[PDB]
């Protein structure tokens, strides 16, 4: 629907992003506070990423995905089938199952929606079953991240859409870790969205640090357009 793209208006300049993520694995109690802005204009996410309690348990890129794809750019031709930004301002609960191949799994529960000028990602995140000598627990991943595609279709029993993809975890000599992602989006206003046809986005990811933070923390600079019609 023509009207449905106001979402085109909340998403028009730059909008700031809070992530919170309360976290446990395999016991591993953790807090990270992310802070940044978004640019869905250009694909844009520019985060700022703090372990603010507990000690880190697993990888910063293994929390990356966890860690609002309102962002992403849908060509003009294409927004006609952007669900994440339909739903907003009352925003979609998002849900993921994450299985690291060969070791443990991450369950997901996160609400995204305004809270004002700024948008907001709130997530509980549990983990189980991770081995104690894997990639994971073991600390054995490269500080880096691939370039990923991001399959989407409709759930239109939930209002909603179902995603599904691989992420390849570097490890240094030269293997892969595999994390495989079961996501589930459902809106949370009672109103009308955008049920899309199936397509994927194409999500870049750049991880570095501030020279000048003596906190365990990620800055992250990601790039996501939409294509596949």
């Amino acid at each position: 629907d023509k009207m449905v793209s106001k979402g085109e208006e909340l998403f028009t300049g730059v909008v700031p992003i809070l992530v919170e993520l309360d976290g446990d694995v395999n016991g591993h109690k953790f807090s990270v506070s992310g802070e940044g802005e978004g640019d869905a204009t250009y694909g844009k996410l520019t985060l700022k990423f703090i372990l603010t309690t507990g000690k880190l348990p697993v990888p910063w890129p293994t929390l990356v995905t966890t860690l609002v794809q309102c962002f992403s750019r849908y060509p003009d031709h294409m927004k006609q089938h952007d669900f994440f930004k339909s739903a907003m301002p009352e925003g979609y609960v998002q849900e993921r199952t994450i299985f690291f191949k060969d070791d443990g799994n991450y369950k997901t529960r996160a609400e995204v929606k305004f809270e004002g000028d700024t948008l907001v990602n709130r997530i509980e995140l549990k983990g189980i079953d991770f081995k104690e000598d894997g990639n994971i627990l073991g600390h054995k991943l490269e500080y880096n991240y691939n370039c990923h595609n991001v399959y989407i279709m409709a759930d239109k029993q939930k209002n909603g859409i179902k995603v599904n993809f691989k992420i390849r975890h570097n490890i240094e000599d030269g293997s892969v870790q595999l994390a495989d992602h079961y996501q589930q989006n459902t809106p949370i206003g009672d109103g009308p969205v955008l049920l899309p046809d199936n397509h994927y986005l194409s999500t870049q990811s750049a991880l570095s640090k501030d020279p000048n933070e003596k906190r365990d923390h990620m800055v992250l600079l990601e790039f996501v357009t939409a294509a596949g019609i």
